[PDB]
């Protein structure tokens, strides 16, 4: 309980902006802390405290199995609630996202050693393509 | 001489902003660049260059001993100097900053393998919850 | 058929400024998310799909030859097309970026096991040092 000797990795983080806020910190600064993770370097020996925070991005998860209905929390772009609906149409991984945003969805679909990704969202359509490492 | 062939880490930047400034760029923007880190690798083959610039978050060393008062500059958050006091109640790390700031402080305390900070300032608390690894 | 579980990094991907303006989100977080690429790991076990993506700094490449004037569009900073001419004066590897900014340009100098940077663009001078590693 008293021990901190450890390197620590951020899991979560609650009233950050407010914080940031109260500090007297602006927009920008506080828009970019809210996407950083950080991790903590501790090196204690006695009373005495070696701290090292190093930050790389606040990675994103979603979870969900194809046919059923789940809730997509649509964060790291625009923090809003959606419901999301995963299925196979061939081999084309296609969602529908019920929610704020009407048109809201993606497709993707597998050609070769490539996975490609469409983006629909109103009249704003996002292709995307990715390469294997 | 003229062999530049290495991977090099940043270890200072002096007037970056009014660089960015005279290159009309705006707030927001450098507000990102003021809190990065570059490395460059230099390919050097005859005359020909090869660089690669890569861009991480900065990160922020604390060194201190509870039960003795230090000076905090809070390059990390709002550019400010605090005297900082850290003392233990119980198995908590309690930490006062006495500054322009009421009631600005945190506290630390392991629970099992998680680390838990509650940082402070006037009314607003900011919970973050690290994992070990 | 159906087993993309494996790790994804982001290579082309089409229009995401009109993408990202339609997701109601601007200003600050608009000029950042323009200079990311991700990396997605996908781990599919049958219709269970648990998917994580990462992001860092898409990262600037550069390549020239001493003497040799290029076309050089000064991206990760302020988008502007110079053309650049680099040459040696002595020890000091000095370039002009001639283009809509006067006296813009920088010179590189190898000192001891540290590498200076000077980024001069009008009457601001920009001064870095960086450690080889």
């Amino acid at each position: 309980t008293r021990d901190q000797n450890g390197t620590w990795e951020m899991e979560s983080n609650e009233n950050f902006e407010g914080y940031m806020k109260a500090l007297d910190i602006d927009f920008a600064t506080r828009k970019i802390a809210v996407r950083l993770t950080q991790t903590l370097v501790i090196d204690q020996d006695g009373d005495n405290f070696k701290k090292k925070t190093t930050s790389t991005f606040r990675n994103y998860d979603v979870d969900f199995t194809v046919g059923v209905e789940f809730d997509e929390y649509t964060k790291s772009l625009d923090n809003r609630h959606v419901k999301a609906l995963v299925t196979w149409e061939g081999d084309v991984l296609v969602c529908v996202q019920k929610g704020e945003k009407e048109n809201r969805g993606w497709k993707k679909w597998i050609e070769g050693d490539k996975l490609y990704l469409e983006l629909t969202c109103g009249d704003q359509v996002c292709r995307q393509v990715f390469k294997k490492k």
